[PDB]
DNA sequence: CAGGCATGCCT
DNA sequence: AGGCATGCCTG
DNA sequence: AGGCATGCCTG
DNA sequence: CAGGCATGCCT
């Protein structure tokens, strides 16, 4: 139905739905980073970042993959993840582009991307048709983008968010699901060796 | 006019029950849950995230209410309302649209519908039933506490039990589950002194 | 002639206008206790209060006092001082009254007792006439009450306010004024004690 | 006049810019530090100042708030709200005043927000009130909306406020300013600008 | 009356 | 987090 | 009131 | 590339 609350749990459908990360070289400032332990992604804003997808069974045609923002506190979930009013009416960054300037989510080198603005929930998110690794190769890589920093003012201003990747059916039913926090920062590395290190005082 | 609603733990023949996930255990915490005890600490106003699970749920009719009631037998037959100073007050009762006077409220949802029962004069919050999203085992509600458990001129200090019922489409009761609710400014604060207490008497 | 920032200044004009108080007894439970160090009283919700009153020289025919309550800090010096929502309506001590339930500050026994609310500045405040000191005895005394603690929650909570007699013609111009801090609380001489002994941690 | 000057002059009557006892606290809502002629306040808190004159102007006459960077470069910017705040609805809402002017009254009805059309410039405008009796002082209350440091607006740029009292007709008559500061901590911040003050 | 507690809220 | 406010309840 | 958290700056 | 600073904000 038409559900509120977008659900972040890690449900590998009948088909064995996968979420990994790309190599990745550990610094307080690189184009991003990933915590294994933390199961969060550190990303420096606007800049590419690749996720894995993999899978057994290859999935249904018509089937898409989905990817959404939502807080990871209790307090703030019934709030839609959109741009700041800084980056969003700013033209330093949107303005000759394809997808909507108060998307934080977008998709890099794909034009079969579909930017969706639920008439209802009002819940924005960025789909593309899902397609088997290249010949010989383990993993459907994605290219995705994040417009916004996890500390922009009047946007998502200093509260966690959470990035659910969703496999989805033609007709939108669900057939996977994996989730795992995000941070969009100046300098990533950093604020994971400091987040990793705090995890290990306690 | 008078109710004292029952408030008698029935599972029913769909699974029931009403859980709380880990909350934090801090001074001032939105809230936290003490499993100890049958209490639900938190913040007024804040966002105190309840699970529900259930196995096989049907009617589409099924829809599920929360209402407050005095846990003291001698305050029971009284109307569990919020005071005349957060009721007439401007804080949480401009912008969102549900009853002023009421004390619980469903946070996420607009499908809710605060009813005034015109004879037992109880109020409480009614929710349509949606179950749990695909890969997700609980259909999880956010509700809302508008007074201090202990605001003088609502319950001034009168421990309160919320009753959450799984009720079809007309009157019927599906199952029920209860727990004592108390709002204040530091629940973290309260609890370990509330379950310490209630140790080695 | 309204101003939206009532003055707090005193002011002894061609009359010399002071305003003091009889004995304060020091008992917590007392009903009421003056403080000259800090130039501040302390009541409890709805008792009789004694405000002497004096002047130098007798002043015109039907000219007046006013007390109307203005908050100390500027954060909140435009609220209009008022009784709070709670109170503005509990029977008890209303179905007493002849007042609005709206106004804090209010007289007991003189019959003559005016009340006011510029439809411009919204204040409100009371009036009562300079009936000469009883004669003989040097001050004129007004019995004064207020309405709620200083802590009531939906009106000035827990927030300082002014307390200002003003010395007013029959029309005209203002003739004298005195301001102290007020202050409706339970244990007034608890109170008082704790404020008057840190002011002597200076 | 665009880029108009920040010059003292006392004028006819004696128009001087004072501010009452601050305090010192780290998160007080405001401040003002004598050393260097230098407001703290809080974006949004109530900034009151006060406004002495020697003698009674005619009555025409008004007072008015006007930002303007400090540094040279700068200074021919307009000083406006960031669109963060400007678009955020946390004071816009209800407010019957625009949502782009930095610089805000807060008492009066009877204020009045002026954007230049050939200069662009905004500023608040009140008329003036004579001292109530026996009060040396004329209170003017104002809000500061956006944080110095904001961007999309002020980035961190120094300005002053610069108040004026002019005639019912478009006239100058007496001139003031000191630099303005918001922040979240107005003691702090002071407290850190003298001290490396007092180091040449 | 005066001690003292429960519980909101401030730095 | 630790600690002060302050109404109200004993006794 | 102290300490942190985080974009930009410096070399 | 990481260390440090300035500035909003949290317990
Ligand atoms: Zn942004
Ligand atoms: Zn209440
Ligand atoms: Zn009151
Ligand atoms: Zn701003």
């Amino acid at each position: 139905h038409h559900e509120f609350i977008p659900s972040n749990t890690d449900y590998p459908g009948p088909h064995h739905f996968e979420v990994t990360f790309q190599q990745s070289s550990t610094a307080k400032s690189a184009t991003w980073t990933y915590s294994p332990l933390l199961k969060k992604l550190y990303c420096q804003i606007a800049k590419t970042c690749p996720i894995q997808i993999k899978v057994s069974t290859p999935p249904p045609p018509g089937t898409a993959i989905r990817a959404m923002p939502v807080y990871k506190k209790a307090e703030h979930v019934t709030d839609v993840v959109k741009r700041c009013p800084n980056h969003e009416l700013g033209r330093d960054f949107n303005e000759g582009q394809s997808a909507p300037a108060s998307h934080l989510i977008r998709v890099e080198g794909n034009n079969l991307s579909q930017y969706v603005d639920d008439p209802v929930t009002g819940r924005q998110s960025v789909v593309v048709p899902y397609e088997p690794p290249q010949v010989g190769t383990e993993f459907t890589t994605i290219l995705y983008n994040f417009m916004c920093n996890s500390s922009c003012v009047g946007g998502m201003n200093r509260r966690p968010i959470l990035i659910i990747i969703t496999l989805e059916m033609r007709d939108g039913q669900v057939l996977g699901r994996r989730s795992f926090e995000g941070r969009i920062c100046a300098c990533p590395g950093r604020d994971r060796k400091a987040d990793e290190d705090h995890y290990r005082e306690q």
